């Protein structure tokens, strides 16, 4: 597994409504899985963009560690959240957003909350799922290659599918496979 220092600074809890999960902090922007947006009910059939629409910045709760992150914009692309926040992560890593292919390894950051709790070597199935250990709150959870000091971003977690396996997407929000947020 890669060491997780660079990441772990990143990483930060997005709240919004009754829903709690994972945000990846670089630069002045959280992003996170959109589906934070939804009361599962809405889990059925969501309209994002009216929903997006519905929430206002206070909408959003955001905190590293326990300062607050004030939320100052918020836009959608694909199934990411891109949170606008007023402060620049001043420890942010060198890093990219890469898209990789199964079987392809790399280290995940299982975190609770915003709190790291493991790192862990994984690789997508070839129908581009993954079996590990990351329930409720891991969602949000993201992994990456490390290439000298600079890291790679190649996965965000989602979901957990009624298998047990889990669906993502990369840091652009194109879910691998044929996943829908939905």
């Amino acid at each position: 597994a890669f060491p997780s220092g660079k990441v772990e600074g990143c990483m930060v809890q997005v709240t919004c409504g009754t829903t709690t999960l994972n945000g990846l902090w670089l630069d002045d922007v959280v992003y996170c899985p959109r589906h934070v947006i939804c009361t599962s009910e809405d889990m059925l059939n969501p309209n994002y963009e009216d929903l997006l629409i519905r929430k206002s910045n206070h909408n959003f709760l955001v905190q590293a560690g326990n300062v607050q992150l004030r939320v100052i914009g918020h836009s959608m692309q694909n199934c990411v959240l891109k949170l606008k926040v007023d402060t620049a992560n001043p420890k942010t890593p060198k890093y990219k957003f890469v898209r990789i292919q199964p079987g392809q390894t790399f280290s995940v950051l299982a975190c609770y909350n915003g709190s790291p709790s493991g790192v862990y070597q994984c690789a997508m199935r070839p129908n581009f799922t993954i079996k590990g250990s990351f329930l409720n709150g891991s969602c949000g959870s993201v992994g990456f290659n490390i290439d000298y000091d600079c890291v790679s971003f190649c996965y965000m977690h989602h979901m957990e599918l009624p298998t047990g396996v889990h669906a993502g997407t990369d840091l652009e929000g194109n879910f691998y496979g044929p996943f829908v947020d939905r």
